[PDB]
């Protein structure tokens, strides 16, 4: 029997009793989505092209515009503005949501793979709403997820339950169900980073490749696979199994990805479909904020593959 | 001034006084790219869900029925069938098309960016069609290039003038120009291989690759980058420079791209917009053919880049 | 601030605190009407013709709005112009609202690429028997919701409820409806007369009559325009958005009419009142007649009140 | 076999071995047609109803700029404009174009049918184009049609060789030929005309209506339709056959439909189609127009129905 994100969404919310207010936010950025997807593909071009005589700047007013007026959220983090947003008393709601509209935005001129990842917490204080409202840690997460503007438009939701895969169909504007409560493999055969910071790896990343190219055992060797925008890289990892790394370099000793509207949401999206992710130290989800706009470093995916190299990294101390 | 493929290719058509049997045969091929988008984008995957009650093949399907129909191909070499399709001598015509329909699309389950590629020559005996009229080095190519299903559809046609690009509009189904004659950067800062498989690199290939990771100048080390769809990689390559690398070991002393439908029209489109793309022993376009579905080693991309490989590729012999 | 059709039903839906069930009826309906309108423009028809080497439209609307009104888990009994009996939606899938639809309407005439329609109107189940096809049986004043779309130059829909009608555009682009037009009021008096003239050898009398007061004016005034598309939908929206009146009346050779009281005259005549506009049989309001069998005929003069009343006028005039 | 309107045209074009001006100008007016029908759709209306923060100007800016940039125009005639643009020298062909871009339009907010109507004339004098080369005799016509954006969006063509339906499959933005060779029923069962203007009906017209009504014979009656734009009526009448009539009364005397790109445009189709189409007194194409805004009467449609309007016009004086 055939379900949408938007029917699947109300079944779920009339289940829990609940107001509807995440329901309402939820609707708000799948709409967003849609219109997002049909700007990174290029539609009304033409126009542009004076046929009658800032694309993550589009997003992000898109997001920003669709979340206020869904009268769900009171405090908005997005990576292209400095400071979070306040959402204007008459328009306020008891969630927040960090998110990077157009990831991968960069790359773009090469028809990338881009993406919009998205965080939604309920507001824990009491006070009136500012940036610290935003700082919760990972393991608060109410929803997260993805959407991935690749060769099709899909759209990944993570929440207690579990992870939920939609197929946009352009046609009508509506996302088909088609993936029904995804696990990662328990081990992959695929390992992802950008190899160019071989110079200024950690050991453990190196002995850790080094096992993949190589292996010990004799195995077969991983095979390598770096798009180079996250939610491309990540999302295969989901569906084909594997590991994920962008460990720290030299240029980001904290890493490199953000926490708030990157890191974390794939944190939680692989562990609500059994995978794992850590910054090295510990999981993703267990850092606190102290920074909207701090970073991270993260490997994520499988469980075994996230194991082994836990393991390599214990024996560098 | 706005311009379109077809209105492009028209006004080439027009300044060379041609027959137009290539104007057509251009026109169809297109129009069977804007219908393999709209299938890879999911449009209308609402009905196979059951929303009341072979993706390589259809493009396949699309390309050869859109191409015998044009009256323009005599022999059709695609990735999907082992010996070459012969055209009805009713619908024959004066051209040779070699194609991958969908390249990369073992790897569309993760939604990662997918292609077609396509070449074209003129049939050069008057004898009976056969294979023996696929079997021409890439030097005779009249025109090549490919589709890029990416965050947007993207069409790049390389002819004799040179490399132009046109951006799929699915508002209205057209071809924007919007890149003319484009050259590729003299020199890149991207690599672009599988280094999962190092453990059976042809030495040349370790070595550099470590000069890319490692300069002994302490430069900047070059990022890696690898998609793993070839139209994907090859397309960021001329857009942002670098270079790709498909190398030859001793398990596959061919390589494993295949030079009729995926080596020669990228190593024209490369060529013709200032690159360059060898198989290590010579250029890509140089090597005659003797079987429609045989193997070539390539290395493309930025001059500079493929000139510092081969630099090294002789130091090995 | 921009609205969509799903927030707009949602605010709407809290805001009266009810349990969902209708705003999940609407949603789907609204996911059926884009489908239809998709393969409406014909999206895709290139492979209907061989471009690489499935049903009639009225068939398959009819199956696109029935799957998704079973599974949207808010209907007992649906009643279609396709389904000779009403379907009894099985209890895994059983909810508390009854539904009778048009699914395209018009549909005979789509050869010529004139406008067609779904047509829709939402009860809710009255008595406490298992259900059946009686559920179907109330009458127009008992409507919850009603509405159509229209798949014209543009797909609008249209939506009536208690609160009023809003109007809200499909931008296909996305998917979604907008809301372009807030609580729609007819105007109380138009220029424009609808209805098929060639038919004039079988008019009532009071029919040849009116029609001959909005082409001579007794009061010499100046002509009413004349327009006939002789699709119920887009007849009935041009009214709505330009005023004068639409007739489907009696004859003698139909007694009744020939339009449909469940799923085309109730859910029209619906949205004309709650805009502020008229529907009558002549003898009774259409809303006030009390069905017997789903398929019922029933004629339909309605329109700007006050268009809507010459005609009474003339109508009782002739006894 | 699949075709479109652009293999078409060049199919027919190449047959003929002509220059390709005038296959350049159909297929740039082809895309300005399938830009008006995304508008028309409101496709985008959403930015336009500030989701983040003019239709039939639009429509002649397209159906201008699309003309002038093929190279194919001399002299454009327009309902929007009140003198006929003359093309400049730089960008000058061969072709003189009378248009309503969107005609029907002031009934656009009920979302009534609309269309856009053309003609195409050959350049008559070598001299310095003006408006006395658009003053043809609708027989002078080269190819003419229209574009109704109904319930779906079809393209209607004809030519010297006939006429020939295209449907706009949206999904890949191509036009679809969907009936060949297309023929007028003999005689229909539908007349299609303004009954609200009775009061001023040349007599003939009051005859030949109260002849639909109450036939002599006691067949059946006519059925009525009118859409009250003229493409929608116009394209029904085709398919279905009948008679369309916008005669001349008191209140117009010479019709209110102008000759230039309405009338004399629906009249070629209508006798390329095997119907008719008088203003009473002469065919409509035989008519020689004196201002480029002049209006003419018309009657349209099957032959034996034109035949019993005329026997009754030939009584009436
Ligand atoms: C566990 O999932 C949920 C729990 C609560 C909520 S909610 O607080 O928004 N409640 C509601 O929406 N109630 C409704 N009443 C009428 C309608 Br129709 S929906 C939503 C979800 C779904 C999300 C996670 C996709
Ligand atoms: C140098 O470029 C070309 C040379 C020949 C050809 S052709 O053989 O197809 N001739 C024609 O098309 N003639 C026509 N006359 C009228 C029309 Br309208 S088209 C096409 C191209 C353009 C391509 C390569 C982009
Ligand atoms: C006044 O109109 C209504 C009355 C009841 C209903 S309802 O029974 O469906 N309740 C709900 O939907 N509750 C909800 N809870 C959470 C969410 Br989010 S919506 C809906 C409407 C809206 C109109 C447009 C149909
Ligand atoms: C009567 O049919 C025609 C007569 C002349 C012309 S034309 O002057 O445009 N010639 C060309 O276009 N030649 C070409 N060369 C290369 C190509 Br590829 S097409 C076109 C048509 C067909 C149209 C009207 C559908």
């Amino acid at each position: 029997d055939v379900n949408t994100l938007t029917r699947f969404v109300m079944e779920e919310g009339r289940k829990a009793r609940g107001t509807g207010e995440l329901t309402q936010l939820l609707n708000s950025l799948c709409t967003a989505v849609k219109a997002i997807s049909s700007a990174v593909r290029k539609a009304g071009i033409a126009h542009l092209y004076g046929i009658a005589g800032k694309l993550d700047v589009l997003s992000n007013d898109l997001v920003m515009n669709m979340l206020k007026s869904s009268f769900a959220t009171c405090v908005l983090v997005s990576e292209e503005d400095k400071h979070a947003i306040i959402v204007e008393p008459e328009k306020r709601g008891k969630y927040v949501v960090c998110f990077d509209p157009l990831d991968g935005s960069s790359n773009i001129d090469c028809l990338v793979s881009v993406g919009t990842i998205f965080g939604i917490y309920r507001k824990k204080s009491t006070d009136e709403p500012s940036e610290k409202d935003a700082l919760q840690p990972g393991r608060n997460l109410v929803a997260a997820g993805y959407a991935l503007y690749g060769s099709a438009t899909m759209l990944v939701l993570a929440m207690d339950c579990g992870v939920n895969c939609f197929m946009l169909d352009p046609a009508i504007g509506e996302f088909i169900l088609v993936d029904k409560d995804v696990k990662i493999k328990k081990k992959g055969k695929i390992y992802s980073l950008n190899e160019g910071y071989a110079k200024d790896f950690d050991p453990a990343v190196t002995e850790y490749i080094q096992r993949k190219k190589f292996p010990p055992d004799n195995s077969a060797p991983y095979g390598a696979r770096y798009v180079g925008s996250m939610v491309a890289d990540v999302h295969r990892t989901l569906v084909y199994g594997g590991i994920f790394l962008y460990p720290a370099n030299k240029k980001s000793p904290n890493g490199k990805l953000r926490l708030l509207y990157e890191c974390n949401p794939m944190a939680y999206v692989m562990e609500k479909a059994g995978g794992m992710a850590t910054t090295g130290k510990e999981a993703v989800l267990d850092v606190i904020p102290t920074d909207i706009h701090q970073r991270a470093p993260v490997i994520l995916g499988s469980p075994d593959d996230v194991l082994e190299f836990l393991k390599v990294y214990e024996k560098h101390s």
